[PDB]
């Protein structure tokens, strides 16, 4: 894939305990492949792990690193999660995958 002049912004932000800790993930885009041009979802660390495994199973994408589970601290982790999901979602191979869209939009 080679996409047209487009934008894709994904933000990871805090606004639970342990396994219930979640991150708000906000997507703004004009890319037609996405069902919604603006969205918010709530995801856990483990959903990022899940995404990485789906992608290794179903694609040729080389998935960037994840920052480490929690088990200073939280803000480094957020920034890691944000780099990760932007690189992946930027990848036109990952854009083609049902797992990325489920992760990003519930769609």
């Amino acid at each position: 894939s080679m996409p047209p002049s487009n934008f894709l912004e994904i933000d990871v932000s805090n606004p639970g305990r342990g396994r219930f800790t979640t991150y708000e993930i906000r997507v703004k885009t004009n890319l037609p492949i996405f069902k919604l041009k603006e969205s918010t979802v709530r995801r856990r660390y483990s959903d990022f792990e899940w995404l990485r495994s789906e992608l290794e199973r179903e694609s040729k994408v080389v998935v960037p690193p994840l920052p480490g589970k929690a088990f200073n601290f939280i803000e480094e982790r957020k920034q890691g999660l944000e780099q990760f999901i932007n690189k992946v979602a930027g990848h036109p191979l990952a854009q083609n995958e049902r797992c990325l869209h489920m992760f990003l939009q519930d769609e």
